[PDB]
C-alpha cells in the first residue's frame, strides 16, 4: 500500500494525530518500538540489486511493516519513521553511526542508520531501528546523565564523535554507537549506500525484549536477565511474543 500517516499511527497503537511538541515525540517513539519489531530475518530479500536505498520505493517498506505488519531493519524502521515524523511536523535529520560489536570495538562507519529531531531549540535522538538493549524514548543531545525505565544515557564527545553509552543496573558505562552530528542530512535517506545470524526484539511497557541466535535478553525497569534458549518449544513462544508486538 501507497504511504498514509493515518494508517502507520493506527499501526502503532497511537489515537488522532497528536500535535507536534516533545510530549507527543516521546509517546511516538515508544509507541513505535513497542508495535514495530526488528527483524532482518527476509532482510535481503527486499535488498536492491543496485546497493542504493532510493531503488527500493518506500511504499514496499510501508506494505511489508505498516500494512502486513511485519518488522524490519534499520533503514527500514528508521526511513519510515523519519517520514511519519516529517509529515507531523517535525524537524527530522538523518545520521548514519558505527555500532560497538559484541568484541567492544566500533564497526564500520554507516553501518547503522537513525535520526535526529530539532524542536523549540533541542536536539533529540530517535531511534525505533536498533536491535539491541537501548532508549525507548529520545535522547538529548547532551553529555548530561539521563535515566529511563531505571537505565542512564548520555551523549558524550570523543574524537570527533558523539557516543550513546547506556548504565543499565549494576554495571559501568558501555557505548552503543557513535556518529558525527554535523553530518546528519534532512535529505540523508536519498543518499544511503547499501554496500547469518537472526535478530529480533521490541520494546514492553518497562524495558526491551531482544533474541540473537539462541542468546535471550530481557530489560524490566533497568534489570537485565539472559538465557541461552535450548528448547524448540520455548524458543518459537519468545519469537512470537516479539514479534506479536506490544
Ligand atoms: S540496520 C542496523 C544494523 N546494525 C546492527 O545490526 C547492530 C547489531 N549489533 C548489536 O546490536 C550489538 O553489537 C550486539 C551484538 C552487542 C547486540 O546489541
Amino acid at each position: 500500500h501507497m504511504f498514509d500517516v493515518a494508517k502507520y499511527l493506527r499501526r502503532i497503537g497511537v489515537e488522532g494525530t497528536p500535535p507536534p511538541t516533545l510530549d507527543t515525540l516521546r509517546h511516538l517513539h515508544k509507541r513505535h518500538l513497542m508495535a514495530v519489531p526488528y527483524d532482518n530475518s527476509t532482510a535481503p530479500d527486499r535488498l536492491p540489486a543496485s546497493r542504493h536505498l532510493t531503488n527500493v520505493p518506500l511504499d514496499l517498506v510501508f506494505g511489508h511493516v505498516v500494512t502486513e505488519g511485519h518488522g524490519g531493519v534499520c533503514y527500514e524502521l528508521n526511513r519510515l519513521f523519519h517520514t511519519l515524523l516529517a509529515e507531523l511536523g517535525y524537524d527530522v535529520r538523518m545520521v548514519a553511526a558505527a555500532v560497538r560489536q559484541a568484541n567492544g570495538t566500533f564497526g564500520p562507519e554507516r553501518e547503522h542508520t537513525f535520526d535526529l529531531v530539532h524542536l523549540d531549540g533541542r536536539t533529540h535522538l530517535v531511534d525505533v531501528g536498533f536491535p539491541g538493549p537501548s532508549y525507548s524514548e529520545p535522547l538529548y543531545l547532551s553529555e548530561e546523565e539521563q535515566h529511563q525505565y531505571g537505565c542512564s544515557y548520555r551523549v558524550t564527545e570523543h574524537d570527533g564523535y558523539r557516543v550513546v553509552e547506556r548504565r543499565p543496573k549494576g554495571s559501568d558505562w558501555q557505548p552503543v554507537y557513535r556518529f558525527r552530528p554535523e553530518l546528519a542530512d534532512p535529505s540523508g535517506w536519498d543518499a544511503v549506500r547499501l554496500d547469518g545470524t537472526t535478530f529480533r526484539s521490541r520494546a514492553t511497557d518497562n524495558g526491551k525484549i531482544v533474541l540473537i541466535g539462541r542468546r535471550y535478553f530481557t530489560v524490566e525497569d533497568g534489570v537485565e536477565r539472559t538465557k541461552v534458549l535450548v528448547k524448540a518449544d520455548e524458543f518459537q513462544d519468545v519469537v512470537d511474543l516479539i514479534l506479536a508486538g506490544a
